């Protein structure tokens, strides 16, 4: 309604579990508040080079823009904060891609990243993890990291289901907790706020599914379901033994000496993949002391969004970590930093985490030659040492450039 | 009943809030299961060697082995894996030392671990991390991380409040979720397990008051309140709010610039300790990129439990890593490593975490010189490489020594 679809470009298809990506696309974008307004304007440039430089002009993306945060109210009023249409049009263009969301305090309004995953009911966040040589790391080895994080996105504590210490509510569900239920495990039954933690047999299911065949599908060496069964049985326990089952019964995964690992048999490449588990916080020190032990990672919503940090801040990361939200009727990418506010207008943050999942976007689309394209731009520039704020404080002999500088040192890397 | 208390030895006494330490204190100590047979041995003849040379013969402890675990199944039968015993001796001796204890799996048992801190209501675990001078890291700057941990012990996720997807249970309070509470944000009702998160006001203030009564007492900069509260509200927000409300209304805290960091005046030294916050998953980044910002820590059961683990990764200790639970009533001392059954009985593992927490019990127990001595002594014996096989592999030019002579090479460096 305030969204001017683009007189030229055609939707993406799906033709039953196959996207049909014609060769002049609308992809919605969402700009992002806070420094949305440096990293998008130079994601749109060095995707457009790329499409420009691998299909020699056959190909081009339409963009659209699309609104949710601070600029949504801004367009649709005070108190729109997310519009249904862009719901809508997320739904039905199949791919989108979005920067730094803003969600307000005061308005009783939760996570606007998480209302389009659960709304959109995109059950995959796909986070993957790698070292582009020359990063600047904290960690003397940082290039032995290259993992794929695949944290379910629809349930657990991150679902928002909770009240109010002292609230009518809680009161009620703790009243129903001890004289119904029978718990005398709340240490302090007054003034307590309380938070529900679901996990279900086809919401975790349908998330390690999808991380098996990814590592059929790239040839990858192993899946580890990472939870904290030993004390949530019920709920990550749960979770470990609902993905060991379905990689018997669906994958074929046969005891490795008397298990728990399980191996299956890659279809394509004849390799085993070892479906292994580890208990989340002794996994917090794996991945600093034995990182090349693991690859395909699949966890819960709240173990992933730690996981994820701590790997990114490990390789350097946490200002070019890609993400995308994956579910089956379409899928939403994202920079994974958060807005600030700062630092906005200034152009000088890294665009490197809304590039990347723009890459991430290509390479869904089927555009594998654009999305190699940005990835060795991405190499080149940071082996060129010409580099933004963030990654030249920490280096010696480095050349400083703005945002929408080290876009066109992508660009000139392609 | 099958524990022979001492002949010669006096019980420890609290005289309001004040421990009365004899001479010849009784401690319990709990052996532990799997490499607890190999590490509480070295631990026994440190701390002796250490009250011997402070104190000159004057003082001495009287050691009475108490049990749980595996142990316990063989003093006791095989179905007693928790003695009630053990909870009235270490109520009544006040202070007690464990090594590794093993909960089996297929009858029913939760944690005996996490059974110990409910049952004696033992609500802070503190977990000092500090860098030993030439412990191996996988980090460049080891030496920067210099942090206690206050870890809230009774409640959140942890407390074991759970029921299993499709038991008559977890039904029952998905329907009372799904009717009378109005919940429309569980994903997959059926097949669905459930945990609870409680959050209580009493819960995280009597663990807050702790820390900044630490960071008074020690005068350390700051108190970090750590949580996950801007997805979980009621909950994991309600501790940081519930924490600064803490730091106002007793510790007389005041606004920094327009907050919202507070300034508690040290009454002691006069200096300013900041309390600040910072959500969770940004702070497993910055404790690897910025963790000279950062000193006494308060966080919720299960993120305390992560902060621990990834930080006793970073400085190499993953097992040097000391431990304490403490209530108002008595203290329960502990390895923090796992009963590693594989190593069990060969005496090479590293005996440091539970001499670690040796010192922190001889430290409570106001024996501060003999305290000064273990440290004394195991800087000097990682100093000089005389080392055990989890730091020999990743050192070059060191001893490689047994778990009971590494013990005897700490005694040697006091
Ligand atoms: O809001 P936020 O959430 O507070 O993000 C936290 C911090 O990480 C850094 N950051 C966020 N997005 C970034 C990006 N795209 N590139 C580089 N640094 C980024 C900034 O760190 P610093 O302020 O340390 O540069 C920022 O203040
Ligand atoms: O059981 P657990 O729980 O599986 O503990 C995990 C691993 O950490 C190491 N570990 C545990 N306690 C240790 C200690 N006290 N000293 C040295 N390494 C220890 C061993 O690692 P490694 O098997 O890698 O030596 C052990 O297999």
């Amino acid at each position: 309604s305030k969204v001017v679809v683009p007189a030229q470009g055609k939707k993406i298809t799906l033709q039953n579990g196959k996207l049909n990506v014609p060769e002049n696309p609308i992809i919605p974008y969402i700009e992002g508040d806070g420094i949305g307004v440096d990293v998008t304007p130079a994601m749109l440039k060095v995707v457009d080079a790329a499409v420009e430089k691998a299909y020699k002009g056959e190909r081009k993306i339409s963009w659209m823009e699309i609104y949710t945060g601070e600029k949504s109210t801004q367009v649709y009023g005070q108190d729109v904060w997310l519009p249904a249409e862009t719901l809508d049009l997320i739904r039905e263009y199949r791919v989108a891609i979005k920067g730094p969301l803003t969600t307000p305090v005061g308005g009783g309004i939760r996570s606007l990243n998480v209302a389009l995953r659960q709304e959109l009911d995109l059950y995959i966040c796909l986070r993957p993890v790698r070292y582009y040589q020359g990063t600047p790391s904290p960690v003397k080895h940082p290039e032995l990291t290259d993992m794929v994080i695949f944290r379910e996105n629809s349930e657990d504590i991150y679902a928002g289901i909770e009240w109010k210490a002292d609230s009518a509510d809680a009161e009620k569900v703790i009243k129903f907790l001890r004289e119904e239920m029978g718990v005398k495990k709340i240490r302090f039954p007054e003034h307590c706020g309380i938070g529900i933690k679901p996990c279900s047999e086809e919401g975790t299911k349908r998330l390690v599914r999808a991380a098996i065949e990814y590592a059929i599908a790239n040839d990858r060496d192993s899946v580890t379901l990472v939870h904290k069964g030993n004390i949530m049985k019920f709920t990550e326990g749960a979770f470990k033994d609902w993905g060991y089952q379905l990689a018997r019964e669906e994958f074929g995964g046969e005891l490795i000496d008397g298990g728990p690992w399980l191996k299956v048999k890659n279809p394509n490449t004849g390799k085993e993949i070892v479906i292994k588990d580890v208990i989340a916080d002794a996994f917090l020190q794996q991945i600093l002391l034995r990182p090349a032990e693991y690859d395909v990672i699949a966890c819960m919503n709240l173990n992933g969004d730690y996981i994820s940090d701590a790997l990114a801040a490990q390789v350097g990361g946490i200002g070019i970590a890609p993400g995308a939200n994956i579910g089956d009727e379409c899928a939403l990418f994202e920079a994974t930093h958060g807005t600030a506010p700062k630092y906005a207008g200034q152009d000088k943050v890294n665009p490197g985490s809304i590039i990347l999942s723009a890459e991430m976007m290509l390479r869904h689309m089927g555009w594998t030659e654009a999305a190699d394209l940005i990835v060795k731009g991405m190499e080149g520039a940071i082996n060129a040492k010409t580099v933004t704020y963030d990654f030249e404080r920490l280096m010696d002999g480095a050349k400083l450039l703005k945002c929408s500088e080290f876009g066109d040192a992508i660009i000139e890397n392609m």
